[PDB]
C-alpha cells in the first residue's frame, strides 16, 4: 500500500512538473522566444534527477515482484502510464530542442 501511495504521489509530481515548465513561459512575446530556449536548457538539466527519480520507483516495484508478484501486477499497470507520460515529455523535450 505504502508503495503504491508512493507512486501516485510520484505520478503527480510528473504532472506538477509538466505544470512548472507550462509556468516559466509567460513572461512577454518579445522574451517568450529566449524564455522557451532558457526553458529547454533547464529541462535538460531538470531530466537528468527526473530520470533517476522515476527509475527508482520501477526498481522497487521490480522488488515487489519478486517478493509478492500476485498484486503488485496491477500496479505496473498503473505505473506504466508514468513511463508513458515521461515519454511524452521526453519527446518533447527533444523536440524543444531541435
Amino acid at each position: 500500500h505504502q508503495f503504491f501511495r508512493d507512486m501516485d504521489d510520484e505520478e503527480s509530481w510528473i504532472k506538477e512538473k509538466k505544470l512548472l515548465v507550462s509556468s516559466e513561459d509567460y513572461g512577454r512575446d518579445l522574451t517568450g522566444v529566449q524564455n522557451l530556449r532558457k526553458k529547454h536548457k533547464r529541462l535538460e538539466a531538470e531530466l537528468a534527477a527526473h530520470e533517476p527519480a522515476i527509475q527508482g520507483v520501477l526498481d522497487t516495484g521490480k522488488k515487489l515482484s519478486d517478493d509478492n508478484t500476485i498484486g503488485k501486477e496491477e500496479i505496473q499497470q498503473r505505473l506504466a502510464q508514468f513511463v508513458d507520460h515521461w515519454k511524452e515529455l521526453k519527446q518533447l523535450a527533444a523536440a524543444r530542442g531541435q
